[PDB]
């Protein structure tokens, strides 16, 4: 029931995108203080999906930020009990990502639930067509509210023909148990794709992230 500096993870995703009903799961791991992190995700139930893993990628981690010494590290002090989380990603073409997620810790490994609906892609858009090609880094404003703390961005997603499509993202992380707030701070991203079979049925991810001051 500790967070040791090596850890497993497992997670499992219910989503429905455009209407087409999936579920991932996957097997992760990662260094938590050191900010790195990997995972390998097959796609149980619908492959092959119909739109672009880049819209996935991101409900696959927290525990695994890289804090500073001298910020409370809101996601580790959560655990074992663990925290949840609840994400809207709006793109700049009107489709609508909404995310749920719960994170504990069971048996020496973090276990991920997460529930995703997207909805108002169009057709002939980036997403439905496989036109994007990862993550730019990004960089989320985590902040205190309400007790809970909220974090915030727009990140892009490059496109193949050149273009960069854009998107918001807001999400708000609350411990199970009442845990102490940091004072806002930053998290530097940078989320890969490293493998994947042809129909990314199967896709290996990589993310590093740091917390630092403002």
């Amino acid at each position: 029931a500790i967070i040791k500096e090596f850890m497993r993870f497992k997670v499992h995703m219910e989503g429905s995108v455009n209407g087409h009903v999936f579920e991932i799961e996957g097997e992760g791991e990662g260094r938590p203080y050191e900010g790195t992190q990997t995972a390998k995700l097959k796609v149980t139930k619908g492959g092959p999906l119909p739109f672009t893993w880049d819209i996935l990628s991101p409900q696959f981690s927290n525990a695994y930020v890289k804090h500073p010494a001298d910020i409370p590290d809101y996601f580790k002090l959560s655990f074992p009990e663990g925290f949840k989380w609840e994400r809207v990603m709006k793109f700049e073409d009107g489709g609508v990502v909404t995310v749920t997620q719960d994170s504990s810790l069971q048996d020496g490994e973090f276990i991920y639930k997460v529930k995703l609906r997207g909805t108002n892609f169009p057709s002939d858009g980036p997403v439905m067509q496989k036109k994007t090609m990862g993550w730019e880094a990004l960089s989320e404003r985590m902040y205190p509210e309400d007790g809970a703390l909220k974090g915030e961005v727009k990140p892009r997603v490059k496109l193949k023909d050149g273009g960069h499509y854009d998107a918001e993202v807001k999400t708000t992380y609350k411990a199970k148990k009442p845990v102490q707030l940091p004072g806002a701070y930053n998290v530097n991203r940078k989320l890969d794709i490293t493998s994947h079979n042809e129909d990314y049925t199967i896709v290996e991810q990589y993310e590093r992230a740091e917390g630092r001051h403002s």
